[PDB]
C-alpha cells in the first residue's frame, strides 16, 4: 500500500475500470501564425483509467488521426507542453526520427507504444522522471520524443532510453539520442547535440 | 471486514513519524482516495483548470497529503478541493455521479475564519474511515467550494433511489459536523442542481 500502478503492454492491450498512476492530458497544437500560441495550443482532454485512455485513442484515430503539420503531446496533468514550463525547462527528450518511408509502416505503431510506455509506469522509479510525449508529424519525416524533467539525471535518462528502445523493437546497430531542452531551443545548423546516446 | 477508523484512532496516525518496518506499518484505507483542486483561472477553459493533485490509500499517506496542501480558507475565490474514490472524477456527468447528488452545508463569509478547515477535516474523515458502515459503498466523494458569496462543502453519493443509504450518510455527516439539530443540511440530485429554475428533496 503506497505502490506504484504499473501495467504491462499485455495487460493495456487486453483492457483494449482499472486506474493510472497518473492522470494524463492530451494535447494538439498547429504553428498557425494568424493566431496566437495561446489560442494554437488546444486540450482536447484528460483521463486517469485505462478504459478512458482507449476511448479516447480509439476516437481520436476515428478523425484522420495525425494531421500533416501538427503535433500531438500527452503529459502528466500540470505541466504544459512546452519546454519553458517548470517540470521542462530543465530537462531533454529521447528523439525517434522517422524518415518518409517509416511513415506508412512505423508511425502509428511507435506512437502507440510510446503512449503505452507513459501511462503504464513502464521505467520503474525512474517513470517520475518523465513528463510526457510528443509526436510531430511532418512532411520531411516525423518525430516521437519522451519529454523528461531533469536533463542531469543520468541514471534516470539512460534506463528510460534503453526500456523506450526495447518497447519500440529498435535493434542494437540503431542509436538514438537525448537532447537537452536548452540546446534544441538554440538553432545552430542541420543537428542539435546529444547529451546522451543508447 | 470493511476496514472503518473512528475519528480517534485517524487523528493518533497523524505526525507520527511511525517506522514502516517491512513496509506493512501504514495502516491501510478501505478505498484508494484522489484529490483534485480547481483553479479559479478564467482565461484557461475549466478542464485545463481541474487537476489531480495526489492518490492515496493508507492513513499516513492521507496525513502526509494533508499537512503539506494549502487550507481550504487559505484558497482564493473561485477555487475547489474535491475528494473521490479513485476512478470517479469530481464531476456530475461521470457515471458514478449522474444518477446520484449530494448532501450540502453552506457557510457565511465569517464562518470561513471560524469553521471552514475543521468542517473540511471531518468531511475528509468521514470519507476516509467508511463511517457510513454498508452505505459507505454509495460516497463517491466530497467537495469544498471556497467563495466570496460563502463556502460550501458536500458529501457525494451515487443513486438518489437508494433513500435508505441517502439518508442515514447525511443522519451520520450532521452528527460528525456536530451540527445543532435546528441548522439543517439539504440533499439535492445532481440532475436538479444542473438545471437553474428560480431544490432538496431531503433534509436533515
Ligand atoms: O490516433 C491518435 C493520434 C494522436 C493522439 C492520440 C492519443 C489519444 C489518446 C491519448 C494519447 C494520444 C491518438
Ligand atoms: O488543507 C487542505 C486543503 C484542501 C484539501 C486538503 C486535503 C488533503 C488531503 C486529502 C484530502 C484533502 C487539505
Amino acid at each position: 500500500h503506497g505502490a506504484r500502478i504499473i501495467y504491462d503492454r499485455a495487460f493495456l492491450m487486453a483492457c483494449r475500470k482499472h486506474p493510472l498512476q497518473n492522470r494524463w492530458a492530451l494535447w494538439f497544437f498547429k504553428n498557425d501564425k494568424s493566431k496566437t500560441w495561446q489560442a494554437n495550443l488546444r486540450l482536447i482532454s484528460k483521463f486517469d483509467t485505462v478504459e478512458d485512455f482507449w476511448a479516447l485513442y480509439n476516437h481520436i484515430q476515428l478523425s484522420s488521426n495525425l494531421m500533416p503539420g501538427c503535433d500531438y503531446s500527452l503529459f502528466k496533468d500540470g505541466i504544459e507542453p512546452m519546454w519553458e514550463d517548470e517540470k521542462n525547462k530543465r530537462g531533454g527528450r529521447w528523439l525517434i526520427t522517422l524518415n518518409k518511408q517509416q511513415r506508412r509502416s512505423d508511425l502509428n505503431r511507435f506512437w502507440l507504444e510510446t503512449l503505452l510506455c507513459l501511462i503504464g509506469e513502464s521505467f520503474d522509479d525512474y517513470s517520475d522522471d518523465v513528463c510526457g510525449a510528443v509526436v510531430n508529424v511532418r512532411a520531411k519525416g516525423d518525430k516521437i520524443a519522451i519529454w523528461t524533467t531533469e536533463c542531469e539525471n543520468r541514471e534516470a535518462v539512460t534506463h528510460i532510453g534503453r526500456v523506450y528502445k526495447e518497447r519500440l523493437g529498435l535493434p542494437p546497430k540503431i542509436v538514438i539520442g537525448y537532447q537537452s531542452h536548452a540546446d534544441t531551443a538554440t538553432k545552430s545548423g542541420s543537428t542539435t547535440k546529444n547529451r546522451f546516446v543508447v
